């Protein structure tokens, strides 16, 4: 699919059997989701953004099904205004910017 | 130009006669740059990102030359770890996401 940017590039994803909308964020190095349970041992980490830094939990090799594709990679969990699909998963689907 | 996401999608831009690198950010609704002066009257505003909110100065109708293209739109000035090209200017260059 080709996605314009006139509106927020939100996509429906399936992660750990839960349905969520996430933002295709080329400005996000990593993927972060709002609170939820995930499989595996997680290490507490901290991420930094525009308005400050955020303490969160890091999970490795998490399966997300995004708009019909599948990817496995690091997913961070913590308070975010949006679920964000960072570049760690965008590359796996071969996502690119064009103009 | 086609841009993959294995590396940060930074581009060289020319704004107010100054050369800067900025992040092509599909997750950013608006464009924000680190401190600098700009033409016109600015209204103080506050933006909200991951980890908190940030007070900034809003400027309207600002010309940025991005990788050979020209755009005019709202640019916000404030303390950000990166200069970010939000969707308010990405649409003007016809930027899209593809996969
Ligand atoms: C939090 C999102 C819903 C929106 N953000 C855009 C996003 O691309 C930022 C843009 C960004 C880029 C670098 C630094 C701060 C913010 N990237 C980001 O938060 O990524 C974080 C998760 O992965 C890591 O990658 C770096 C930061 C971490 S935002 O920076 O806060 C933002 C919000 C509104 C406007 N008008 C402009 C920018």
């Amino acid at each position: 699919p080709q996605i314009t940017l006139w509106k927020r590039p939100l996509v429906t994803v399936k992660i750990e059997g839960q349905l969520k909308e996430a933002l295709l964020d080329t400005g996000a190095d990593d993927t972060i989701f709002e609170e939820m349970n995930l499989p595996g041992r997680w290490k507490p980490i901290i991420i930094g953004g525009i308005g400050g830094f955020l303490k969160v939990r890091q999970y490795d090799q998490i399966l997300i099904e995004i708009c019909g594709h599948k990817v496995i990679g690091t997913v961070v969990v913590g308070p975010t205004p949006f679920n964000v699909i960072g570049r760690n998963l965008l590359t796996q689907i071969g996502c690119t910017l064009n103009f």
